[PDB]
């Protein structure tokens, strides 16, 4: 596997841990507000997903670079990463609908002919085990990256690539190595091409079939965003499950890798009203919720060296996020740097910060955050 | 109340209704799957990747149930007021006409929580008349029975549109919906009209049953996801005596009831799905009480959908049949007891006993 290259922080957000590091990541379906733009420019590393403001600029190509001109207008220092799925066909790229529909052959099959697609029954993969469709995906990123006012990119769905049965179950063992082969020619491809950029890769994960449960593919890449982080599986208990990707995350932001923690607050915020009702105004100064973001907060600074930024989320698209455009109290208050590490007695774990103490429970799913 | 278009019936097994689109054809063993029921709604985005469209991918798979049981009956799927994707017709409807889509104060399009999907502005005249000619075309097909309408709740319940479109719009909207039913229970008179209706809502006194009479009866959905502070417990109760009312009263029932938690395995995301023993102890456990629930207020003309989402290609149970679904039951020899949370009823061949407070129920076939 790919081994890691010397850090070299030239390129990287800026980071301080004067207050909470954040990360940003989103879509809208229209163009942002100039209040948006605002809100966006003031975070040190953004993502910009796929469905980019394609309602107003046509497409996601043409979305993106509208946002990210308009984000660098305000705050020429964010850095601004373009999303981009290795294998999934997702919609809204004008220039991926004409190249599938000019190239019917570059969709991925099974073994008997047939399209395979995501449980939408309509999105279909990318074959990226064709040369012609790594050649149209890599000039795809690295056009995009090469615009003045994007820094990187975020590639997605690494584990599907990396998971063996996602594939094996959809086309066969075969093909599956085929496509695990090929993604990493890609990847070395980019990381090459855009060594004077960022990447980002969705690749820290606790996985039965990581035996680093992802550390051992960071090679490619200057950092990973974590999902699922809190999301238990393999007969794991929720506390087990976290202890692993604590210690992962440990690791790689130690290495000096740039780590994007998202952790969702959406089932703390749902309140049964939205589907056939007004959804109603989520108090987000109620106390049971701010105890909640104690909790996830606490999870990412156990975690947390330079260079790590949280997102406590309902939802990537703006519009349908209860948190969107708000500051949680907790992003406000002085932080200061770490005195030292995380200190773990079983799953209780502890750490101090200049201006904070850090108690962490993962058995009763509970924190303290003493600000100094 | 004229049966004359009424579905077939029988207590002798389960009265199953199906629920379902794909977004290409059926195979030959699907259709002949879908013929097998008495009552089927074909949903939006009916085979559209492989007719072009809902409206032909409907026509081809309604022409090919009919061909294999001419009996089973085959409702349209009709959004009273979002403008979901995939309807040619529709497409070229708002395309001519961009004037046909809901605004706010300041001329915004509102949408669904996808922030992409709009809704027709009922409250214009030739937006009703889209709408209703759509839904006559389509019924007056001949392998059309009738229409399944959707999204009744979303213009009775005023928040839904108020917090979009103001308090005056909502109001506006909802007075052209009732035109709208009134139209359609006139000119649908010879066929079905099933809507989605009967729910527990702190805005309906009696949960639906006041609107009930534009239709032909009633599909049910949210009926044991509790809301607004309630038990789930004391839902169901209100749901079941709403249900219970309807049914009794001639009225169709179709009452679908989730499998998708019971399903859930912690896999399919990032790896492959694993398959989920459909004979397991506790699946059938759980569907135990889903039926009981179902036959504690079930009469002549309910039926019920136990899934796991309407997408074909994506449900663990399509083409299934549980065990619960052959054997034998009969008719109920009466009405269902309650003794607090605690139901009883006696078929001929089954005898029921549910616990909604523990959410377990006990089936002793005959």
């Amino acid at each position: 596997l790919e081994q890691n290259q010397e850090i070299d922080y030239s390129n990287y957000p800026e980071f301080s841990w004067d207050t909470m590091p954040l990360y940003m990541h989103v879509r809208k379906n229209t163009a942002y507000t100039d209040e948006e733009i605002n809100y966006l420019a003031s975070f040190p590393l953004i993502t910009l997903e796929k469905s980019q403001a394609q309602n107003t600029y046509g497409s996601t190509e043409e979305g993106t670079l509208a946002t990210a001109s308009a984000i660098k207008l305000k705050n020429n220092k964010a850095k601004v990463l373009y999303y981009r799925n290795v294998v999934i066909n997702w919609g809204n790229y004008k220039n991926d609908d004409e190249f599938i529909s000019k190239n019917p052959s570059a969709l991925l099959k099974n073994q008997n002919n047939e399209l395979v697609y995501m449980p939408n029954g309509s999105t279909p993969f990318f074959d990226i085990t064709k040369s012609f469709v790594q050649e149209y995906w890599l000039k795809s990123v690295e056009d995009m990256v090469a615009t003045p006012n994007i820094d990187g990119t975020f590639i997605d769905a690494n584990i599907k690539v990396l998971v063996p049965s996602f594939f094996s179950s959809k086309v066969g063992v075969n093909k599956q190595a085929e496509i695990e082969n090929s993604y990493f020619s890609m990847m070395s491809r980019l990381k090459e091409s855009l060594s004077n950029n960022l990447i980002l890769a969705n690749i820290i994960r606790v996985r039965p079939e990581f035996e680093e449960n992802g550390l051992e593919y960071l090679g490619y890449f200057n950092g990973s965003y974590l999902e699922g982080f809190d999301s238990e599986a393999f007969g794991m208990s929720n506390a087990e499950y976290l202890v692993e990707g604590i210690e992962a995350t440990q690791k790689a932001a130690q290495s000096g890798k740039i780590i994007t923690m998202t952790l969702g607050l959406g089932e703390a915020i749902d309140n049964n009203t939205g589907i056939d009702d007004q959804r109603e105004d989520v108090d987000l100064n109620d106390e049971e919720l701010n105890k909640r973001v104690d909790y996830l907060l606490a999870i990412f600074l156990i975690c947390a060296e330079k260079y790590s930024y949280v997102y406590l989320h309902d939802g990537y698209l703006a519009t349908n996020s209860a948190v969107w455009l708000h500051q949680f109290d907790q992003y406000k208050k002085a932080l200061g740097a770490p005195l030292g590490k995380a200190i773990k007695n079983g799953y209780i774990y502890t750490r101090k910060f200049e201006n904070l103490d850090v108690w962490l429970n993962l058995e009763t799913q509970t924190a303290t955050l003493t600000w100094k």
